[PDB]
């Protein structure tokens, strides 16, 4: 039944609990309020990396080491990818992180890269440095909602072309609404993601119940004991 | 076999991998270097809360709601308990958090309580406000290594007495070396915890391989695909 009421796609859990989508703006408002009450970006980046890497370890079978190609953009969504990549590298996954070069440094990127640099992971700026043969998993964090001209950039188009030619299944962490992912990972509550997001999962990102209430969402947890759950149309 | 070499108790994993203890001083050094490289306290508090709550949810049976009494001190170890408590509350566990009153405020406590206040959790400063009947789980975060006189304090002795009389099993998150815990949770690498720690588990707190090397530890992950693992003598 319906325990989450928003003030547009609707999903349900394995147990039948309805989880509706929220708009980009309401998701942004929710996170801002969460941040005001002490759930900082750095905290969320850390938790998102742990919980995403747990999901990806499940996708990798979770018993040579499996190989993951991580495709990150120069934005906060790409920083979430680097966190996930560091946690995977910490757990003996062969991680190759692609991130194009840029000039305007971003705090979250700088911080995640600093920790990633101390792992056995490989950071590359060229798509040619990525494996030729299909990897076990591609993780896609190339696109960000705030960069409307990002999808027109040659570097982006090449990265997408690389993912399509590799043949490994694609997990997209926190993709935008408008690469065909095998799976996609929504955070907190889903945006109205469509068929190109593939199999949709939801990740808990630490948001207390009353933060939802403050933005006019009547929220009850759809997670049970799990931090990442499958969602169905 | 031995893939973790330190410059004192030794544990092993289910698969036979040897995990040695390290001194308090080396553990402190390890985390300081981790911090220097961007693994801030706030990130670790969030991660520790997630992974400890995941462990606690397994102890709770991982399916009325289960009930947890959280006993925290006015210190960083107590802040780790509050983090675990907020994550449990987010997952529909009935959480009652004990923290005694104090005057010298602490950033980590303040930030964790701010988030916990927005959950359905209950914060209390009196032991009489805790259940009269056995709860499902007691989580102990009462003691901290930095305070040698803490155990002499009436408030602490009372809290320990409360835990001993409740009948519920006790999980101790990150206890000091010198309450008989059923299980204890070590972080990153274990201290030489003895028999009063009960069944010892190790939690991944997100520390990259090369941070260990910088403090003289030849480290290889004992975790496999798990973020919390049981250790045996």
């Amino acid at each position: 039944y319906r325990r989450i009421i928003v003030p547009s796609k609707e999903f349900c859990t394995d147990s039948g609990l309805v989880v509706p989508s929220i708009s980009y703006e309401l998701h942004k408002k929710l996170l801002s309020v969460a941040e005001k009450h002490g759930l900082t970006l750095e905290r969320r980046l850390e938790m998102t990396g742990v919980c995403a890497s747990q999901m990806a370890l499940t996708l990798l079978g979770g018993p040579q080491r499996p190989t993951v190609a991580l495709l990150c953009g120069p934005h906060v969504k790409g920083a979430q990818g680097i966190s996930c990549g560091r946690h995977l590298a910490n757990h003996d996954v062969q991680v190759i992180l692609f991130l194009p070069n840029f000039v305007k440094m971003l705090e979250s990127i700088t911080n995640e890269l600093s920790l990633f640099s101390k792992t056995q992971g490989q950071q590359v700026s060229s798509l040619k440095d990525l494996p030729t043969s299909p990897v076990d998993l591609v993780i896609n964090c190339l696109d960000c909602p705030e960069n409307v001209f990002l999808r027109d950039q040659p570097w982006y188009k090449a990265a997408v072309a690389w993912a399509n030619q590799n043949r490994a299944p694609v997990l997209s962490i926190d993709p935008p609404v408008h690469i065909d992912a095998k799976w996609s990972l929504a955070l907190g509550l889903p945006l109205p993601l469509g068929e190109h997001a593939g199999r949709i999962y939801l990740c808990d990102i630490g948001i207390p119940q009353q933060v939802f209430q403050e933005v006019g969402i009547n929220y009850h947890s759809p997670f049970g004991c799990k931090f990442v759950i499958p969602l169905h149309s």
